[PDB]
């Protein structure tokens, strides 16, 4: 079977990748493809051999398994828990598994709900009664919890906003790299900041932990870390809430039972996570051997993408699939991932989006999509499944 082009599709494919996927998932769970940015990668489609290969320990995450090369600006950042195994990513986790515990994130529910009923204030201060709700809200909330987190000073995150999106959604590779290298250069340089200033942020006592002892984390790891704790704060709850506002906007009948019964919201975040999660595939696995997936063998350090999105469309699964229902069961969703990388984030992402999808039904009277959902644009990322914007109107 030839390499699939996703390239050639647009766009199209970026606006509406299922049917593509669905395509795919009947003739088997494997394949090779072309992404548009012209990487060949093999996508695994359909919800049980996702979930199968998410938690396999044949299909390692430690880029010394994959044969595709790694750029300098690349490597210096893949010293982190994503991007390993056992045991070095049951080590790099347990350092700050306790920071991310639901008891221990609920604390910061109050501060979340400070920045939340702030931006809203701002937003609502608008005198034609219209926003962009990104740049409004699903942007900085996000942003602001995990600066505050880490410690990243104010002044410095409108810069680091622009390097972790050059890169994420590049648009051109020298532009990413360049990026990439600059993050990592001012990484270090906070990092270097906080030596001996007695910090009481989580990055201060990272740099506390690997200067008592470099073999618990080392000087790359603890880079590494700031990295993608920061990284994975800036773009994935920004679309949670993005796209999760876009299913509330545009199936209004779920929006008035929600405003009707507002005991409804967890369930209908979950169903947010289901439907148009985030997160369209995972990312970069790599076989340790060759791996059989229904008579199609995948060879040993090939890079393979597990497409959550197309799961989370299993109608053997998620009954009715593309409908967005939320009292539906999303119990054994994979919006989160699956297995020892499982995402850690996940109590402090459902904490801001359950806050701000609250403070926006209960303080946007007739909240109003303010285009039709045709000429809303999604970046192309085979990755993230993301809006461009999403403009908004309310009564005023
Ligand atoms: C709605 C928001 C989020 C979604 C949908 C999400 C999704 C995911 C997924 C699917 C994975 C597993 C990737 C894989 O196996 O390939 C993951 C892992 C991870 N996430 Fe989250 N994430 C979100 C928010 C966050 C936040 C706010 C943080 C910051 C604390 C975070 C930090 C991480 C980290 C460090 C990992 C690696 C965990 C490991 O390897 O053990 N994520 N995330
Ligand atoms: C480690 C990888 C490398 C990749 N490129 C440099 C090739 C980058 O775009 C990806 O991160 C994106 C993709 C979203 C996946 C969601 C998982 C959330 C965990 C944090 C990872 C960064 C999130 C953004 O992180």
């Amino acid at each position: 079977p030839p390499v699939l082009d996703l390239g050639a599709l647009g766009q199209d494919f970026a606006a509406d990748p299922y049917p593509t996927y669905a395509r795919l998932r009947a003739e088997g769970p494997a394949h090779r493809v072309r992404t548009p940015e012209g990487n060949e990668v093999w996508l695994v489609v359909g919800y049980d051999r996702a979930r199968a290969v998410l938690a396999d320990p044949r299909f390692s995450k430690d880029w010394r398994n994959s044969t595709t090369p790694l750029t300098e600006a690349e490597a210096a950042l893949n010293h982190n828990m994503l991007e390993s195994d056992p045991p070095r990513h049951t080590r790099l986790r347990k350092l700050v598994a306790r920071e991310f515990t639901m008891r221990r994130v609920e604390l910061l529910r109050p501060r979340v709900q400070e920045i939340v009923d702030g931006l809203v204030d701002a937003m609502l201060a608008a005198p034609d009664g219209r926003a962009d709700l990104m740049e409004s809200l699903a942007w900085p909330l996000p942003i602001t919890v995990i600066s505050e987190l880490l410690g990243v000073p104010e002044p410095d995150r409108a810069a680091f906003r622009v390097w972790t999106d050059a890169f994420v959604f590049p648009d051109d590779p020298a532009q990413a790299q360049t990026a990439m290298a600059e993050m990592s250069g001012y990484l270090s340089r906070l990092i270097d900041s906080k030596r001996g200033q007695d910090g009481e942020d989580l990055l201060s006592a990272l740099v506390r932990t690997s200067d008592e002892d470099g073999s618990r984390l080392t000087s790359e790891e603890l880079l590494g870390m700031a990295h993608i704790l920061l990284v994975a704060g800036h773009e994935t709850t920004v679309n949670l809430i993005a796209n999760g506002m876009y299913a509330l906007l545009s199936h209004p009948d779920q929006l008035a039972a929600l405003r009707a019964d507002m005991t409804l919201l967890d369930g209908a975040v979950e169903e947010m996570l289901r439907y148009e999660g985030p997160v369209e595939s995972a990312t970069y696995r790599f076989p340790v051997e060759p791996v059989d997936l229904d008579g199609t063998v995948i060879p040993a350090g090939d890079t393979v993408l597990v497409v959550l999105a197309d799961a989370h469309r299993t109608p053997e699964r998620f009954p009715d699939p593309h409908r967005f229902d939320i009292r539906r069961d999303t119990a054994g969703h994979l919006a989160f991932g699956h297995g020892i990388h499982f995402c850690i984030g996940a109590p402090l992402a459902r904490l801001e989006a359950r806050i701000a999808v609250r403070a926006l039904l209960e303080r946007c009277p007739d909240l109003a999509l303010d285009v039709s959902p045709g000429e809303l644009v999604w970046y192309p990322n085979p990755m993230i499944r993301g809006l461009k914007a999403l403009p908004i109107r309310w009564r005023r």
